[PDB]
């Protein structure tokens, strides 16, 4: 006997057809589409396309309640408490209603996506009563635009509302068109839950109503979804000086050891096939199995996903409910068509929107499918050999969210997760989820962490703000010839190198004195910087003590020549340089100092064992300087950078080049590995475009201007980017150090 | 061919006979006793024995110096760098000289003692470099006398001295009368370092000048030798506001289950022999093997023990040095005749002062040798059936100190290791040292942390300085009968107690009027208390998110009977009540904000894997909350201390008794369980001594006075104890959770 929706229908029946959430209120319903009950075919409800004016009203609402909303920690978290109190006391009315909605078994929504649900706002409510006295440096942004898809309505709305709500954020919700019924509910109760009016806004709609919550006036955008969106969405958000936060999905890997837990292994993977549809952080799809077991685990996962009960979503026995949409089926139905390679293994299914879980086994590592997105309750299969092999196999796609490793061996497990490239790696587990425990993507699943403390800052900004200085125009001069050798060049993989261009500007004080040369940089000059960068990947993979042994050498010997340092900056400038080079020393021997001392957090969770949310670097690292402070620029964000584990090339000052180049010998004496440093000189015109579009850079630093441009052509590969504001006079040494890092959570057994 | 030591003799004849490094010269030679190079019998210098003169000079020189040593922490960092380049340019000096003195074999004086103290004086240049502006709540002590034993002299030295230098004190050091050379030296490069005048000064002598130290005009005192020492320096320091941290030995399990690596668990052991001597963090010495394996293992061992090299401290292909002293060697060989149980077994060993790698096995886990003190180079070991059984025989010692467990299973490593009480766990190693990585003591272990960001804490005062409210006189009145039943009880174990002894005293308002009357507890109510929280034991095992859940409910339950507080408040005091009402409701919802988001810390580390610095509940706690603040005092105590994990009883305000008892009701009706809070009433005077005295107690927190008397019989079993300042009125909580949690620190693969 399948559960009652009668409760629910009523709940729909009262509501009628919808308006939005606005302003504390429901707005009068306007242009109707149907929601439909995927598993019946009945329409359950008449939702609105929200206008532009709509969208314009919600965020003029969560304007007008941010302010008096951030000032009251201890309020705000008496509201996040009461949320999380009344999705428990509604727990099966929200449950039945995700069901209808989505088509979900009932045992998961009542299980898993309104119990993690609740436990997102007890646990986020925390952080609103601590943020005051334990965030103090640290404010709110203001309005969040926030966009959301199909797969986990409720569970993904309460990971944008939560953590924007508790750091004092008014928020401009949309649910996914075919999905809004549970986000619609959670509208229903802010009233009860205290929550000021405007503090939430639930706007319905298509990705035309998205694309307006994107380009609205809005501090932040946080966006759930999928890949190509997120790249139009990092294209209409460049340059606005808005936060942007991607999670893209990506299916993840499942690696099966030879010395795993051979059913606990079948038995994850199994109780996974349903759970991991959409962009959500899972692992599953992708199945790597050593060659030594491959053939028994695949004959068992075979037999296991003969078990798997499907049928009516509302029965509590059913495993594989209704697929969520007719045009999710047949992208089902065209991927497994448009396969050519190896043996599909499909379990019979009923009749309707209904699609039976789908083993494809026998691949090669190369195959298509081991690479592409996958659509519905399907796996994919593929072998190795060594784990070395297996590392190599996980990593070879343009994705990089979650991964699995199943091994009984203490070593083997622990040495395989961190070579990973993830965001998350569950060890003898699979698609565990903690409040407590970040969770986010790299590569191509997007930039960007949701849960514990970690999540907060993505919905914070400095509580002081700092300025980028001016640009600083380059002095001119007559154009007389330099009898002396003169010529700076560039700094690429340990030695000197000559601009591939051969082009080199004169260099004049400010009144006209000849300096020197400087070379002027091309995409060649790049191309062999990132190659450079690539040799020095073992970089990386050193420890905290010799890069601060390191840093303390550079310290060092800048401080021999720390007078020529002063003359040279005052030779460029006209204004005396020794505080700038005392302070570039500082800036050194504090990244020396955080080299071995940027700790991982332990978080406890309620599910077996702890979450190690580890500090990883970002990897290759394309920066360009700002013209003002010729050396402190350069130094400042090298330094950080390099403490953290990362190979950086930076753009130096366009203005005042000879500092930086006088450095190159710095580099030299202080044995900074080949290719961890390299610097490029010349017109930033000619470089900010090519650093922020290469494909082989994780991250790029622009603080000389030309946000919208390197924001723009960083959608290429979704990589990381800052664009300021940097006031080198400012000691950003703290927060540099989170713009170089990663975070990796590693589910591991405990006590 | 053995080593050279020319250069170490040459540096003692320079130095001549030895007076003491005070105020950065060294003073004339005093009254002189020999150092004796333990292997050749030789008198290698004669050393002072400290007068009371030379201590308090050496005090007076460390105050004059401490300020301005203070003021600029990267001036701090330069010298602890410097010093950090001087112990590796004069690497060979150290270690040689190490050798003379101790008797160590030189392959371990270089390969371990002098890198890891190189390791320390590096790694806490940085905390100097980052005090101002990462811990800017927190300031010096002031001046750190400081003690140590003869097991490790110069690394030892460096767990004194950097932190305490990083952290702007100076220091006043006492080596062991038995190893003062590597002190003296470290002394004589002090100049050479930039280390100013006085910040660093080094005294020798017996115990009698550790006397000194201890008693003398200092913030600190950092100990670490035998336990009976440990108590009476607890003892001498009792009620004189000095920051206190022992380090007390105790020789810890080596857990070897049926499925570890044979073959490297056994060389781990043999590798330990030698170095598990003396009063030092250390695995190796208590041997548990599953009884599966333990004849094999037993076996192995017999024969790698047989392959050690004794002899000649100076040739770097020996294993076994010379015992430290003839009194050392005495008290091996008296343990050994003292014993009577299992089978000796033992190597030969050469002429002199040598003792030969002993294995004692056959042992039952409750023979005195599993857990008295353990001397030399022996071994003792007992056979284990289940992991529970291995635990319990681990855990079944006055000790706690560190442990190491072998299993090549990801789960029962993981598992085993946060069941031992320790405050280090090696899980696939031992004696893993790292200077990021915390090491310390609980139960007879004693108490603090050396190492780092947790280290510094014990080096540190808040900024800004709190004082407790002065003590207050309970009100009287003329002494008329009740007509009314208002005489409230205690609340033991989940339900309301009559006190065992049967009095309660009446409780008068401002002006003489009769209130109610309250309970006299005394020490039977108190042992009552204690098995209470002994049933409760499961309370440390919850999730945070449980206890979070608990303090939500008592924050809300006294929140809906808030204007009845404040009203008893006013009626006892005649103030108003509501302000210190709302802060209580703030302070529980401040902890339970706080229950699941206290996160342990991952190190980097140069060896293999990571450090897990985990927090973890003192366990039971005895609390005297002040007279002032009759809600906010009992509330903002108790709150962070179960948020943590711990089982409580507190003593209430002792002139205003009357709103605890009130809060009985709150506690029922939030559903607190059984002997997780418990609540005296009555006179501190009769609670203080048995609160602070009682052995199954891990803590004591008086914040009512009776320092002196508390802290003096908290040596019995060396529980933690704070005595304050405590002021109510200032939110105390992220400092409290430091007082309620330990940290323990596992070591674990990674990578
Ligand atoms: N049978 C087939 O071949 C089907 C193809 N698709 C296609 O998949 C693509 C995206 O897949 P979905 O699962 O729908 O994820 P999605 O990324 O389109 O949706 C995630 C969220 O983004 C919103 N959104 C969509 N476009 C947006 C934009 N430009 N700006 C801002 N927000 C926007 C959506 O309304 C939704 O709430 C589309 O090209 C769609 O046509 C999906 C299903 C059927
Ligand atoms: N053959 C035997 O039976 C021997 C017995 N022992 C005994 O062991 C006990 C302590 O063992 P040790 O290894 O020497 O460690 P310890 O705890 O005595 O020494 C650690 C450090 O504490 C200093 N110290 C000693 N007494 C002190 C005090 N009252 N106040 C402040 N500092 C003090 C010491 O001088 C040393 O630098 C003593 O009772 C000693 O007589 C040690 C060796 C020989
Ligand atoms: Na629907
Ligand atoms: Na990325
Ligand atoms: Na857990
Ligand atoms: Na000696
Ligand atoms: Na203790
Ligand atoms: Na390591």
């Amino acid at each position: 006997a399948p559960e009652s929706a009668k409760e629910a229908y009523a709940w729909l029946a009262e509501k009628g057809d919808f308006g939005h959430f606005i302003g504390g209120a429901w707005t009068a319903p306007g242009d109707l589409f149907a929601t439909v009950n995927p598993a019946t075919g009945q329409t359950l409800a008449q939702v609105s396309q929200a206008t532009q004016a709509d969208v314009d009203a919600a965020v003029k609402a969560a304007r007008k309640a941010q302010p008096a909303w951030a000032k009251d920690g201890a309020a705000r978290a008496r509201v996040l408490y009461a949320l999380a109190r009344l999705l428990q006391k509604h727990a099966r009315l929200f449950a039945v209603l995700e069901t209808l909605d989505n088509g979900k078994p009932i045992r998961e929504a009542r299980d898993i996506d309104v119990p993690l649900a609740q436990r997102h706002f007890y646990h986020h409510a925390g952080y609103a009563q601590l943020m005051g006295t334990e965030m103090p440096d640290r404010a709110p942004l203001g309005v969040c635009g926030q966009v959301i898809p199909w797969n986990f309505p409720l569970l993904m709305l309460a990971w944008k509302i939560a953590p924007a709500l508790a750091m004092g954020n008014t928020v401009v919700l949309k649910p996914a068109e075919w999905t809004p019924l549970t986000a619609l509910l959670f509208a229903d109760i802010c009233g009860q839950a205290g929550v000021p009016a405007g503090v939430v806004n639930i706007v319905t709609g298509d990705g035309a109503v998205g694309e307006m919550i994107v380009t609205a006036q809005v501090d932040k955008v946080a966006f759930t979804g999928s890949t190509a969106v997120g790249r139009r969405i990092r294209e209409a958000t460049a340059g606005t000086g808005k936060a942007l936060s991607l999670e893209l999905g990506g299916k993840g890997p499942y690696v099966v050891c030879d010395d795993a837990d051979i059913d606990s292994a079948v038995e994850g993977l199994v109780d996974a096939i349903w759970f991991n549809q959409g962009q959500v952080c899972c692992a599953g799809s992708r199945l790597l199995v050593q060659e030594g077991i491959a053939d028994v685990f695949h004959a068992k996962l075979r037999a296991r996903m003969d078990s798997l009960r499907i049928g009516d979503p509302l029965d509590k026995c059913i495993d594989i409910g209704a697929m969520v949409h007719p045009d999710q089926l047949a992208r089902v139905r065209d991927m497994v068509a448009a396969n050519t390679d190896g043996e599909v293994y499909q379990t019979a299914v009923p009749a309707g929107c209904y699609y039976p879980p789908t083993l494809i086994s026998g691949l090669a590592p190369a195959s298509p499918l081991m690479q592409q997105e996958i659509f519905g309750p399907v796996l994919v299969s593929t072998t190795f050999r060594t784990p070395a092999e297996a590392v190599e196999i996980a990593n070879n796609t343009a994705y990089g969210l979650a991964a699995s490793v199943w091994s009984e061996n203490v070593n083997l497990a622990l040495d395989l997760a961190p070579k990973l490239v993830a965001g998350i790696v569950w060890i003898n587990g699979t698609n565990m989820m903690d409040a407590a425990a970040p969770f986010g993507g790299v590569r191509e699943s997007g930039f960007g962490r949701e849960g514990g403390w970690e999540g907060l800052a993505g919905y914070t900004r400095p509580a002081i703000a700092t300025k980028s200085p001016a640009a600083v125009a380059a002095y001119t001069g007559d154009g007389a010839a330099d009898g002396l050798d003169r010529t700076a060049k560039l700094y690429i993989g340990g030695k000197q190198t000559r601009p591939d261009g051969g082009y080199s500007r004169a260099v004049y004080g400010p009144k006209g004195k000849l300096l020197g040369h400087a070379s002027l940089s091309n995409r060649k000059d790049l191309r062999n910087a990132v190659e450079a960068m690539n040799a020095a990947s073992g970089w990386s993979r050193t420890t905290g003590h010799l890069r601060a042994q390191i840093l303390y050498f550079i310290g060092e010997n800048l401080s021999a020549r720390a007078d020529e340092f002063a003359n040279r900056i005052k030779d460029m400038t006209g204004k005396d340089g020794k505080a700038e080079v005392a302070a570039s020393i500082d800036r050194l021997f504090s990244a020396a100092a955080w080299a071995d001392k940027y700790d991982g957090q332990v978080k406890g969770v309620p599910l077996r064992g702890v979450a190690l949310a580890m500090k990883e670097p970002v990897g290759k690292i394309g920066i360009l300087c700002p013209d003002a402070a010729p050396l402190l620029g350069l130094v400042s964000l090298m330094a950080p950078a390099i403490a953290m584990g990362n190979r950086v090339t930076l753009a130096a000052s366009e203005a005042f080049p000879l500092a930086a180049t006088d450095f190159y010998q710095v580099l030299d004496t202080s044995d900074v590995p080949a290719g961890v440093v390299n610097i490029l000189t010349g017109a930033h015109a000619d470089l900010a475009e090519p650093m922020a579009r290469h494909l082989d850079l994780d991250a790029v630093w622009g603080l000389s201007g030309h946000a919208q441009v390197i924001e723009a052509a960083s959608a290429g590969n979704l990589k990381r980017s800052w664009t300021g504001p940097f006031d080198p006079a400012h000691d950003h040494t703290r927060d540099i150090l989170s713009h170089a890092t990663e975070v990796k959570t590693i589910w591991v057994p405990y006590g």
